[PDB]
């Protein structure tokens, strides 16, 4: 990579939440083994974000790699409309048999948002066929469930910047954000907003959805299990659907195979992606039950209509396979609790430090809540020199990375975080 | 592949746009190679629809898979927020070359349908960033753009049967679809409903999104390009955006690398997907102005709001680079060339079909389209049982083969076409 490719990467190339105008630094990244990216200039970083963006397993990973070179031999893609291959069946029998009993039915999809959306249609769908009036989604506030429009309307309005599209948007019924901690006490005080709600519009509710566990994206929030259980209870007896989003907490971030194993129930809708085909390419899968997927299909419709260009894609669905079958060997459940012992003891000194809000771990994630919003350019370039990949955002520095991470590479993480903390540097913008 | 696994598969895994309680008949694959899937029985069959999804370099391509194989030893994936990578910036650099001069800034994605909400997005916080009241979106009927919230807001009506959601979806503005032929002759009778809606709500409207020359899975509809002409005309003079949806027509399948070549035009908005990747897996783009571009990042969210877990997939992106490579030997032109002549000259013959309503062909895509229904299940066989994999969908039985298919293939694939609209057998 030149100077010259590099150039026409910022003038030309967008990405992710940031500005074309104004943009800040970016990292040339060549190749990636184990736990660490390896930078154009030789540098090589441990990836700390990794199970973020999917990568459980961390990079180049032997297993991973053979799977999808062969599956290359046989055939990288071919449609699923009236098709069907090994490598889709393998993913779906795992799918099925790993999750909750009544979740039975997958459709698999291209990438989180549109597993969303999926969900999304599946329940308005589900309504529609039964012939009852429910358009409303009963939601939390600083919940996160995608980037399209129906993933956005059910998106927190402040922080995903609702006003931009008021009168785009439909208008969905936002409950306060959980306050009982994982960590902490249950407060039934809590309840009185999502039932409040619940008795004004019982009558118009699809589906109750949420981030079970943690709320990623709008704040890392670790609230406690006894909230599942009453809206599943709620659910259960108002008749409502409740849909569970996974993508960000499935196979494994929070110490169990799937987050709502916390509280032991089933929700009627199930959302996985990410660490689904172990970070190597995009992927999503939206489970539900016999009772919603059979009677979408004796709606109107004759069907449930959705269906992209790459439904099944063989390749990721070998990637996949090949990812639960590590999970399989049930080497990860100790792999997250010493990952989750480690960052408690890690990130407790953070506790100490005066840009410091609050710290929080579960399972492979751990939270450094600041008091104040972090400079993205120069943050990011004192953890490159730390010899570390750390993407902070907002007022969120946190860690989540690959299970397989050595002792003395998560050390070098937690270090780096502690120093970003110490004082105001690296803080405002 | 046991007969288990296909009983697992009927009873678990919902396929696209089909009944979970009346599933059809799926056929299993086990492999493909140049331009055959390879049954696991051991049949081969001769795909006819390989292009449409994705495939135009057929399958199992010797340079594709190398590209593919040689990523995965540098790396599968790495996120791109903060990020940058050489398969990136080689695709991003061939898009913005291949694209009319004014598309210059590249938003790379996952899937089609994403990459039309990142359109629709663009244009919304575009007028935003102005000041202006514009949230409605002006399409055509029969237009369809996915199956996300946003993209069903802008598909046609009948065809996605809105009823289901009427009261979630927003309304937006459908203008007739377009009437003149890309065969024949411009009728400006065609132009009366489009304008009749501009001139009611031209104050609202923030944006023009259509299929360029070719409307897809709404009808395999084949228009003339002076509709694009004037589109784009009326939108420079009202100060509106046009959205080109190629996400099916892009890269060579309509005789030019992109449709909206046909009638000499560039939009603002271009969305790419589907033969990006040469059908190996799933990647899109969308690319834009300047003018776009910049403006979103200077209103009052201060960027894009926009970023998939997955943008930027190294794989995928090294993939779409070994397939835009191999159009660069411009080969392309003379494979589709050819066999734009070899299906009008073979498909000709069911205009006299008596269950023929219509025949129609452009570039590597060829239409027969039917008076009544087709009998899924039976002509699925029936093409099965020929050696032939043809797909068809309501009264549309349509062809889009890869650009590499031989002489002697695609005859075989002519061949059962007309043979399957010889009688009623395999209709209603
Ligand atoms: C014109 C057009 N737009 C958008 C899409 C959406 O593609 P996907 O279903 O992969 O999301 C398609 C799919 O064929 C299409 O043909
Ligand atoms: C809970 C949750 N849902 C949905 C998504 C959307 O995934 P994607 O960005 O791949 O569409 C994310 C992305 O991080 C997520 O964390
Ligand atoms: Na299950
Ligand atoms: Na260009």
């Amino acid at each position: 990579m030149t100077t010259d490719d590099l150039a026409f990467d910022q003038r030309h190339i967008l990405h992710p939440y940031t500005s074309m105008t104004s943009p800040l630094p970016v990292y040339p990244v060549v190749s990636a083994e184990g736990c660490e990216l390896i930078l154009s200039d030789g540098r090589r970083l441990v990836d700390g974000m990794s199970s973020w963006w999917a990568a459980i397993h961390g990079y180049n990973h032997p297993q991973l790699n053979a799977a999808m070179k062969s599956q290359i031999d046989a055939m990288s893609h071919v449609m699923f409309g009236g098709i069907t291959h090994a490598p889709a069946i393998e993913l779906c029998r795992k799918l099925v048999a790993m999750t909750p009993q009544p979740l039975e039915c997958v459709f698999l999809a291209d990438s989180g948002s549109v597993a969303v959306e999926v969900a999304m249609k599946m329940a308005l769908q589900y309504w529609q066929a039964k012939g009852e009036a429910r358009q409303r989604f009963l939601t939390f506030r600083n919940g996160y469930h995608g980037d399209t429009f129906g993933a956005m309307s059910v998106c927190d309005p402040d922080n995903s910047m609702h006003s931009l599209w008021k009168g785009y948007l439909p208008e969905n019924l936002f409950a306060p954000a959980p306050q009982s901690r994982m960590d902490g006490e249950w407060d039934e005080r809590d309840m009185v907003g999502f039932a409040r709600l619940m008795a004004a519009h019982r009558h118009e509710i699809a589906a109750v959805i949420i981030e079970p566990i943690v709320q990623g994206a709008g704040g890392m929030r670790m609230y406690h299990p006894e909230w599942l259980k009453r809206i599943r209870k709620i659910c259960d007896r108002e008749g409502i659907l409740l849909i569970a989003d996974e993508i960000a907490t499935g196979f494994g971030a929070t110490g169990k195979l799937f987050a709502c194993e916390h509280a032991e129930i089933a929700p009627d809708i199930l959302c996985l992606g990410k660490a689904l085909t172990g970070g190597t390419m995009t992927l999503s899968a939206t489970l539900t039950t016999r009772e919603v997927a059979e009677t979408i299909s004796n709606g109107e419709a004759g069907c449930f209509m959705h269906g992209p260009t790459f439904m099944g894609n063989p390749l990721a669905c070998a990637a996949a396979n090949a990812s639960l079958a590590i999970l399989e060997s049930g080497d990860w459940q100790q792999q997250v609790a010493d990952i989750e012992v480690q960052l408690r003891e890690q990130l407790a000194p953070a506790r100490d430090a005066e840009m410091v809000a609050d710290v929080r771990v579960l399972g492979a994630i751990g939270v450094v809540e600041t008091t104040h919003p972090v400079n993205m350019a120069a943050l990011q370039k004192f953890f490159v020199e730390q010899g570390v990949w750390i993407r902070p955002f907002g007022k969120l520095i946190y860690l989540m990375p690959p299970y397989i991470i050595l002792p003395q590479q998560l050390q070098r993480l937690t270090a780096a975080v502690n120093r970003a903390v110490q004082d105001e540097t690296f803080f405002c913008q």
